[PDB]
C-alpha cells in the first residue's frame, strides 16, 4: 500500500465534523453591535466562500491508488459540509432573502472572480500536465482563501462571532490537511516539475488571492492592514513552496503570531 | 428546496460510521470452529463483495439538485468505508496473501459476474434514459447482494462471527438507506416509466442476483435453503416495486421473519 497517504485519510476521517456542532445561537448580537464596514465585509466574505466547483472528483478518476481515492472521495463530503456551514451562516447574518441575492450577483462581477477563474482556466481543468494540476491544486487548497481565513481570525481575537470563527477554525484546519495532502502526492510523483514552473503557478495564485483580501474586499476595514495581510500571503506562499519541496521566493517572516 | 431528500442526507450523516468501530478481534476462533463448506462460502462471499465501480458519481453529475448531490457525494465516502471494512475482513479470515489472490481470480470469472456485468451493460453505464438508470440503480442497491447479506444474518442467528455479522448489519442498513433514496428521486420524477419496463429491469436483477446465492455460491450450505432464499429475493424485489410505485410480480410472503 501507500502508508503515509492512509494516515491522512484516518486523520481526516477521525477529524470528521458536521454543521450540527456549530449552533450559531449566541452571536448575531455581536453582528449587530459590529459597525457598518465590518458588517458588509462579513456579508461579502461569506458570499465569496459560496461561489467556488469540481476538483477532487477530477483527481478521484486520475490518481490510481486506492489509499488516495479514499482520501479524495472523503474530501468532497467534508467540502460539502463546509458548504452547508456557509449556507447556514449566510442564513443567519443575511437573514432575509431579498439581500441574499441582491448580493450573489454582486459577486459574479468582482474582479477577484475574474482573477480566480482565469487562473483556473490556465492551470486547472486543463489539458497538459498532471503535475501542473496538483501544484495548482495545492495552491487552491493552500493559497486561496488564506487571506479570508485569517480575516475571520481577527474576529476570534476580539472574542466575537460565535462559530463564524469556530467554523472558520474547523474549516481552515480542514483545508490545511488537504494542502499537506497534495504535497505528499507531489512527493510521490513520478517526474517532478522544474521549480521554475511551480513558482509561476504560485506567484500567480498569490496575485490572485491578494485581489480578494487586499483589493476586492479589503481586510483593511475589519480592523486589519492590507499591506500586513499582503505579507501573510507571501509567508503562506513560501510555506507552501517548502511543503512542495521548493525554495522560497518572497522570504518574509510571520506578520502575525496569532 | 427538497426537504424530504435533505432528511435522507441528515440520516446518512447522522448514521456515519467507520471501520474502527468493528475490531474483528474476537472470532477467528469461530471461523476455525466452523466447517469446510462454510469456510469457503464466507471466503468467497467476502471476495465477491470486493469486486463491484462508479455509480453515484454518475448521478452526482446528472441530478442537478444541491440536496441530492449532497446525499450522493456522501454515498461514495460511506461506500468506501464499506469497501475498507471488507478489505479488513478478507485480511483476517484469509490472512495469508497466498490466497487473497487465487480467490479474486476464482471470482473474476464466476458466472454471477458474467450475469452482473451484462445486465450492467444493458441497463446501467448506458446511453438511453435516465429513468432507466435510477430503476436499475435502485436494483443495484436493493436486490443485488440482498442474498449475500441475508446469508451473513444466518451466522448472526448462530451467535457467531463477531462483526462479520455486525458490519454486515451496518452495511445492509446503509444499503437500505440508499435504496429508499433512489425511490424518492423516481418519486420526484419528471416523466415516470411504464411499469412494464420497470418490471423487466427488476426481473433481470432478480435473475442476476439468484445466480449468486442460489447458484454460483450457494447459501445451501452455510445451512440455508436455496429455494427459500430464492423466495427471499422475490419478496425483496416485490418490496422494491412497491417502493418504486409499481405493482408486484411474484407475490411471495416473508420466508424468514428474522
Ligand atoms: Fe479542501
Ligand atoms: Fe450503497
Amino acid at each position: 500500500m501507500y502508508p503515509e497517504v492512509w494516515n491522512f485519510y484516518k486523520k481526516a476521517e477521525a477529524s470528521f465534523w458536521t454543521a450540527e456542532e456549530i449552533d450559531l445561537s449566541s452571536d448575531l448580537k455581536d453582528f449587530e453591535k459590529l459597525n457598518v464596514n465590518e458588517k458588509h465585509f462579513i456579508k461579502h466574505v461569506l458570499a465569496f466562500f459560496a461561489a467556488s466547483e469540481n476538483l477532487a472528483s477530477k483527481f478521484l478518476r486520475e490518481v490510481e491508488i486506492i489509499e488516495a481515492k479514499k482520501f479524495y472521495s472523503f474530501q468532497i463530503a467534508v467540502e460539502n459540509i463546509h458548504s452547508e456551514t456557509y449556507s447556514l451562516l449566510i442564513d443567519n447574518y443575511i437573514k432575509d432573502e431579498k439581500e441574499r441575492l441582491n448580493l450573489f450577483h454582486a459577486i459574479e462581477n468582482i474582479p477577484a472572480i475574474k482573477n480566480k477563474a482565469l487562473w483556473a482556466a490556465k492551470w486547472i481543468n486543463d489539458t497538459n500536465s498532471f503535475a501542473e494540476r496538483i501544484v495548482a491544486n495545492a495552491c487552491v487548497e493552500g493559497i486561496l482563501f488564506s487571506g479570508s481565513f485569517c480575516a475571520i481570525f481577527w474576529f476570534k481575537k476580539q472574542n466575537k462571532l460565535h462559530g463564524l470563527t469556530f467554523s472558520n477554525e474547523l474549516i481552515s484546519r480542514d483545508e490545511g490537511l488537504h494542502t499537506d495532502f497534495n504535497c505528499l502526492i507531489y512527493s510521490l510523483l513520478e517526474n517532478k516539475l522544474p521549480e521554475n514552473v511551480v513558482q509561476n503557478i504560485v506567484k500567480e495564485a498569490v496575485e490572485v488571492e491578494r485581489s480578494f483580501i487586499c483589493e476586492s474586499l479589503p481586510c483593511d476595514l475589519i480592523g486589519m492592514n492590507s499591506r500586513l495581510m499582503s505579507q501573510y500571503i507571501e509567508f503562506v506562499a513560501d510555506r507552501l513552496l517548502e511543503c512542495l519541496g521548493c525554495s522560497k521566493v518572497f522570504h518574509s517572516k510571520n506578520p502575525f503570531n496569532w
